[PDB]
């Protein structure tokens, strides 16, 4: 516990805060999304509910330290609220997004960050025919609302949505569920913005 | 990272409060909307419910700085907190206004901020006829709730709403959405005060 | 903004807080209500919705100053939470109240203040003949919690509720609404209770 | 102002907080609801919504001042915050609590405080057979959280809860109210935990 | 009150905070529940809404003090938020847990901690068949959200679910309640993370 106690002192007691990425010192943050349940339709105001979590990785050189230094610690968990956090929106979303799980990030001795936040989201997706064999695929952009690719670049590990904890008796069945890296322009400005598209293909149970 | 810093703390830590506009010195503030969806609509309260984005704008001296003595730094993202920001309020809401977005804004040497909240809004709207051919029009004025004409002025860069982020597949499709200034008075107060009407027709797709 | 900055500064960093009335230092609190909608009615619960704001002015000694040592500054913008508001509660409310817009006060040099916070309130109402001709009638009392006649007094400018700003489309229109000082004693407490009676009879458009 | 301005500072600034009760110094909270309205049943979930408010009272020694040293004052209102408050939870609620009022007590001289929030709760209750004259009947304990009978009791002025301001156009009408104290076990603990149980009977009317 | 204002100044105004548990200093949590309710389900949804409160149990060196240096004091009630706590999470939620408590918890001399919020709950659950004799079983895992079997290990002091508080007029009843301790491996993270499965078998009464 003493050693911990130094670390997380020295880290940010003294250290003024990360001011967020720059052009010139730009960032990578990889994103993953495992799909739990879709949860609801309402084929009124074409709206549907996911819950998910959505694994967040990036890295800073100023949250570095020397394992030799803290008694061989290699990484800790820390509150979000201590560090900075990439500020990565759906754009189709139609509510506040629901906090499911606390917000405590995985911070390692090479700088690299480990963050997962679980969430309820609800957006925009017609669910007319998911009654049917075709089912109905909708999508979702995931992104940084404010940083451009030129400050915020995104990737995935893999290009298929982990389904291995999507709920069994759910009302909804999956057919596919991909996530892709996109590059988007937008009226404000003249730079590109990146984010990962979420395309989910699904129907009604049998 | 260590200029950027360096001209936060300089900016914020350093300096006192912007206490807001005045009649000595006035502000004038751009807005303009991109409609993504009209998502519900109730027929039993005239309430409508919208998702977009509103493009706010402005100018502080106060948060002015020559990018040669933080090493050519031109522009930065900081949390909307940190800076004074305009009370843009909508005048006929039936809800509190739903933040869809991170309060993050974009400030420029020169003074300039660029500030885009995502926002849902429920406000007054008869919906009779929205099944029709010729549709039904809304309207709902976005301005400052607190300050006149003296302090904060308003401006549109156009006066047509951006649809090209508009929900395709969405339960009504748009025939105008306009964004006009305009200028009101109301009991308390003898000034004028100002606001940008966001008139909307649509109907059943 | 110089001398703005002073002002602020001299009023709300320099003094110590405000504690609030006394019997030896009572406050008088001008009530007025602008009526803009009645959205929405239960006749399953007998709550009844309706938004509008309300205008609170009063007056302290603390936050006087000579314009003359400010820059000529007569009044100015700041936040609620700078100075001491009036606890003004709705006396049969079935939900929290929803705040619709900025609380942001405006204050002058001779020490008065005037605030005007915009609320969405659900409150006790049976609209068991709201369909008819005659309509129905419904009241709720508005005043101080925790302060007696004693400490804040209330009065009203007009016994005539604004409705200039009312929704025109409603699912309802107005018959009438007035506003009217009331005394009042409770269980609690040997002392009288001031309130404002917002009444409003209304029915189906 | 000045003479109320010592005195907080003095009871609030100068001291450390109080740490609550102990079994050393124990104490006893008065308690009292004032039912406003039974506002919803659900026959589907057994829930049910009530609105009343519940004045606490209790006395410490570390908020006793004279008032010859204080310019004569008996009393003052200061923000819930501001002190320590009794933990007093509903026992069967199904919702987290609603609050209806500002959170400011009512400081005395000899160390007593008044303290009456407001509040909207859901609870369990069968309200199965309310649609007949009997109607029916339907408990809630109220008592603190974490505090056994040996650092927290309670007790009552009177076992009749207060009607007087019950909603006379509510649903459901009262028949009768009562609050009486209780003695608890639970399988945490082996000492005594106290509650004041509000037994309400109602039906439609 | 002078001994325990010590104690809690010595242990937490002078001690930097506890900074959770880590490899080579684990720690094990205690988990009990206690079911009061099963208030709703929703068969088009697959949510179930369950009322219960969650008996957590820990022990830090940190918190431990000679009862002979503080007046025999053996424990106190402090604020949750004046310690460390552990982050023990639903994982097939489908709604932000409410809480229905106040967040106190119970420090003992030993440095053992009793903590027991009590919590509403949606999570995904198919009720299909609650109305049969036979009627459902459904499952939900409690366990730490970040940290692995490493760092918090669990366990239960008995298999059954505590029933005797229980709601009797419940539109379900319980035929079986447990809760057991399971070993879990995720995409994320090649070491095991711990749970208590709550396993609750109900049907309509
Ligand atoms: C760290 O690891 C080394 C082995 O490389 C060991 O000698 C030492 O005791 C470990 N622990 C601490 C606290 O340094
Ligand atoms: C800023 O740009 C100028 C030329 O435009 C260059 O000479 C100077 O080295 C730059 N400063 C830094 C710190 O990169
Ligand atoms: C300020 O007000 C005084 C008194 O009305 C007036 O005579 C003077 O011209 C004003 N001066 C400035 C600097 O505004
Ligand atoms: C307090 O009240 C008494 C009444 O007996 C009065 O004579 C005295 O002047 C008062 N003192 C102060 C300080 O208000
Ligand atoms: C603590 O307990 C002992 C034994 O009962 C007693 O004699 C002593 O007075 C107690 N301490 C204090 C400070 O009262
Ligand atoms: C700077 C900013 O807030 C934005 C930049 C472009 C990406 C999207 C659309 C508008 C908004 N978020
Ligand atoms: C000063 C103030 O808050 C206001 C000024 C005028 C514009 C509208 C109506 C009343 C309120 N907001
Ligand atoms: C002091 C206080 O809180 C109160 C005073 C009287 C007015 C109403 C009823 C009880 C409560 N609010
Ligand atoms: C210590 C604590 O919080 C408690 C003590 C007993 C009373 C009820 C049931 C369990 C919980 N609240
Ligand atoms: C690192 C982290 O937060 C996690 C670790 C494993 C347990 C579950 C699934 C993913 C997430 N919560």
């Amino acid at each position: 516990q003493a050693n911990l106690m130094r670390l997380k002192s020295d880290l940010f007691n003294r250290s003024p805060m990360y001011p967020g990425p720059t052009k010139d010192d730009p960032l990578t943050v990889t994103l993953g999304f495992t799909l739990q349940d879709i949860v609801k339709v309402d084929s009124s105001t074409n709206e549907v509910d996911l819950v998910y979590y959505e694994q967040q990785r990036w890295k800073l050189n100023s949250l570095m330290w020397d394992p030799n230094e803290y008694g061989n610690i290699t990484d800790f968990r820390t509150s979000a609220a201590d560090i900075w956090t990439p500020d990565i929106t759906a754009y189709s979303s139609t509510r506040p997004v629901q906090v499911l799980s606390p917000q405590i990030a995985v911070v390692t001795h090479d700088g690299s960050v480990m963050f997962i936040p679980a969430q309820r989201l609800s957006f925009m997706c017609d669910p007319t025919g998911v009654d049917s064999e075709e089912g109905v695929t909708c999508a979702v952009k995931f992104g940084s609302w404010v940083y451009s690719g030129f400050e915020i670049d995104l990737k995935t590990d893999t290009d298929q949505v982990d389904l291995s904890s999507y709920y069994a008796s759910s009302k909804y069945e999956i057919l596919s569920a991909t996530q892709t890296r996109q590059v988007q322009h937008y009226s404000c400005c003249p730079e590109p913005y990146i984010d990962v598209n979420l395309v989910v293909k699904f129907r009604e149970r049998r």
